[PDB]
């Protein structure tokens, strides 16, 4: 589980989106598997806008955080799942490290901010659903 809150957008797994994501949705990608909905309260996390390639996420199935060296944003190819048959997602970074599916949600950081969110993982990887490119969410 997990979401970012900038401003007043709300950004989680597409395939984890509720009913009220759904009524206030603002935008939805299934091949990027991110939604954003809208909300009342102004959130307070900084986007990182950068290209760095090594961060912190947060592991829930270990309640541990753990540093990470990732790739750049691409497309990767992703087993079927629940939620989608086996597909190639976009916009996804790949790195050597712990995932569980309920992992989905956790957030990478940078010292700039939030890189993107846990979305992939299996065979000792973790993916994440980058977010940097989203230049919207500040404005
Ligand atoms: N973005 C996707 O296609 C998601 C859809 C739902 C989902 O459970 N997964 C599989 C998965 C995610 C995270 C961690 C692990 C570990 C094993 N399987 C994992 C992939
Ligand atoms: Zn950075």
């Amino acid at each position: 589980s997990g979401a970012i809150y900038v401003g007043n957008y709300r950004v989680v797994n597409r395939h984890l989106a509720t009913h009220n994501d759904w009524a206030n949705l603002v935008w939805e990608d299934s091949s990027r598997d991110l939604l954003v909905s809208s909300t009342t309260a102004q959130g307070c996390d900084t986007i990182a806008r950068c290209d760095c390639q090594t961060g912190v996420y947060y592991c829930s199935s270990r309640r541990k955080h753990y540093p990470v060296s990732f790739s750049k944003p691409s497309l990767i190819f992703v087993e079927a799942s629940e939620y989608y048959p086996a597909r190639y997602q976009s916009h996804l970074m790949l790195a050597v490290g712990h995932s569980e599916p309920g992992d989905c949600g956790g957030i990478l950081r940078c010292q700039h901010g939030v890189v993107g969110i846990v979305s992939t993982g299996g065979n000792g990887l973790v993916g994440f659903a980058d977010v940097r490119d989203l230049l919207w969410l500040d404005e």
